[PDB]
């Protein structure tokens, strides 16, 4: 089994726990709740470059969230099945990381700089983001957005749709496309799972949240 | 010929036109000299996200940096021999590209920070990033980062060092192993002709650069 090393919540590892479930696989998660959790990890010589996402798959200890997500994808066969689509899966999922790193800093942002972020990520999200997409699927028709079948390009898709909707729910309302890929994904029995209640799905990060893990980390 | 647009630059092309030369492939520039210019691109509806940089290769109009580069190291056999040896090779080009960005931004730190950041990345160098990359040249005694053959590691990591060479000089003294790569890698033959004068290769943004570069994009 997968073993998961971070904090008990979002952050950088999140879209693996999305990808793993997704592919149907059991993982476990062990939670670095102090800076000496972090630092047994980080003597162990376990962290390549002493930062977590971490996760130890196949007698690996893989660090770094891109390395991490590519190795899972290839595995489960959820990477495409040519150089031709990997590389339109790798440009959908690079300009997904773009906007969700907008919305995974905004905690950090000042208060006399948020309100200016937030409308920036709303109309960058209305004018550049999601008519990209909604314009892949237009282009095809089909319920997937690359080689007509399931793909990491989807389940990363329909996660930053979940977190757009967590900021304002009316984003998405001009772009039908996207609101049936995101129906159609979230039905898939592992989807449908990982969604429900209780799962290792997490939750937003709220003020409490947001500093503990600002004291590990340092 | 790949064709790649963006400015007359360094920016986040250079990594791809290394690529490109490593492999010993010739290719185009077209430099986007205006806002015009960029303009052109984003109503030709050549930029999925209206962004830069941008690869016209084999039919495709590649977007995100990470895209292209992926796509380059699978078609020129630089990106390892199966899904593991790409785990390796992904986990320690993400590192690199993240000393990379922090010397990338340097230019944009005000000048009272400047001097904090400055210090962090020499720091940084030191106790995580090259040890990390000596260790594992240290731990197979080989040529190479990875299957002990070329790859795009080897040669993003080369990079790398001559970027830090330009920061500080000192900082690669005590990692030999780290120095003898960068010479072999620096006397193949086709990057030993990317390095000579008169190349594709870009020089560090002067003052001027950054304001035209600024003015562009906006
Ligand atoms: N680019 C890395 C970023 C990793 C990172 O910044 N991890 C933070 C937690 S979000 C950390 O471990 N910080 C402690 C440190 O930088 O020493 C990745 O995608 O996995
Ligand atoms: N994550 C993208 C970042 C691309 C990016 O920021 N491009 C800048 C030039 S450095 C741009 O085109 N900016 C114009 C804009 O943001 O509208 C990539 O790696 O390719």
């Amino acid at each position: 089994k997968p073993k998961l090393h971070y904090f008990n919540g979002r952050g950088r590892m999140e879209p693996i726990r999305w990808l793993l479930a997704a592919a149907g696989v059991e993982f476990e998660e062990k939670f670095i709740g102090s800076a000496e959790d972090l630092g047994k990890l980080r003597n162990d010589g376990s962290l390549m470059f002493q930062q977590v996402p971490m996760v130890e798959i196949d007698g690996m200890k893989l660090v770094q969230t891109r390395a991490i997500l590519n190795y899972i994808a290839s595995k489960y066969n959820l990477y495409g099945k040519d150089i031709k689509e990997r590389a339109l899966i790798d440009m959908y999922t690079e300009g997904m990381a773009d906007l969700n790193e907008m919305i995974l800093l905004l905690p950090l942002c000042r208060p006399e700089e948020k309100d200016a972020k937030i409308a920036l990520i709303k109309e960058k999200t209305k004018s550049r983001y999601f008519p990209a997409f909604e314009k892949v699927l237009q282009s095809h028709g089909q319920d997937y957005l690359v080689g007509n079948k399931l793909s990491r390009a989807d389940i990363s898709l329909v996660e930053l749709l979940y977190y757009v909707e967590e900021l304002d729910s009316s984003l998405i309302s001009n772009f039908p496309l996207l609101k049936a890929l995101k129906t159609r994904i979230s039905n898939l029995p592992t989807v449908k799972k990982f969604l429900q209640p209780g799962s290792p799905r997490k939750p937003p990060a709220d003020a409490k949240a947001l500093e503990e893990a600002r004291k590990i980390f340092r």
